């Protein structure tokens, strides 16, 4: 497992999402959804091209996947997923600009609602979740699983788990007071009312 540092702006984001006072959380799974779809999107674009770019799995869909026992809502979607490159460096160069750009929108009269249209929707994942965990694997590369719970530093190393094919994995490691996300009803409420028109076959788990 190696260790590495968020650069300043991205930290302090971070630290914003966590502190601020901010009672509609719920954007949270709209971001990740999107994020979700576009990631669908792109390998779908690619096989058109390329075919053998599903040989890895045909199957695009996005899975919400709520444990009242570990308290975790995991988002998975065989998209086109993530190698080492991009947990480290590349996403580092998004999450950098992104942020940026969207902490000089707050100052004007943005709302944190609106962070999805800085690229850095992620992020929302902190304002239910006090530590996030992502599976990943790209088909140009192997399965790693990136992982912070804030504090400046976040970890990368390979993943020996459930070998996923091709995707991704957002685990919420939710705050205490936040498990009305692990309920099938406020899970339903959300999803129809953010994310009904997604071009992927959203499936709910349930319990
Ligand atoms: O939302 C996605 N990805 C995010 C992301 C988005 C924007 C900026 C950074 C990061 C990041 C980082 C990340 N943030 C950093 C900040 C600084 N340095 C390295 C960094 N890596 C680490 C893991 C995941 C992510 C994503 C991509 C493809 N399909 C996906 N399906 C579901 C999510 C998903």
């Amino acid at each position: 497992m190696e260790t590495f540092a968020f650069q300043a702006e991205i930290a302090q984001l971070m630290s914003l999402i966590i502190n601020t006072f901010y009672s509609n959380k719920e954007i949270f799974l709209r971001e990740l959804i999107s994020n979700s779809s576009d990631a669908l999107d792109k390998i779908r674009y690619e096989s058109l091209t390329d075919p053998s770019k599903l040989d890895s799995g045909k199957e695009l869909h996005i899975n919400l996947i709520p444990n009242k026992q570990d308290r975790t809502l995991t988002i998975v979607d065989t998209g086109i997923g993530m190698t080492k490159a991009d947990l480290i460096n590349n996403l580092g160069t998004i999450a950098k600009s992104g942020t940026k750009a969207f902490m000089e929108a707050l100052q004007a009269g943005a709302d944190i609602s609106m962070i999805g249209q800085f690229g850095v929707g992620f992020y929302s994942a902190y304002l239910v979740a006090e530590k996030v965990t992502v599976i990943t694997k790209h088909n140009d590369d192997e399965q790693y699983a990136w992982e912070s719970s804030a504090g400046g530093s976040f970890t990368v190393r390979t993943d020996t788990g459930e070998p996923m094919g091709r995707g991704t994995k957002v685990i919420l490691h939710l705050k205490e007071d936040q498990t009305e996300y692990l309920e099938e009803r406020r899970i339903k409420e959300i999803v129809k009312k953010h994310s009904q028109f997604i071009g992927y076959p959203i499936t709910l788990f349930v319990e």
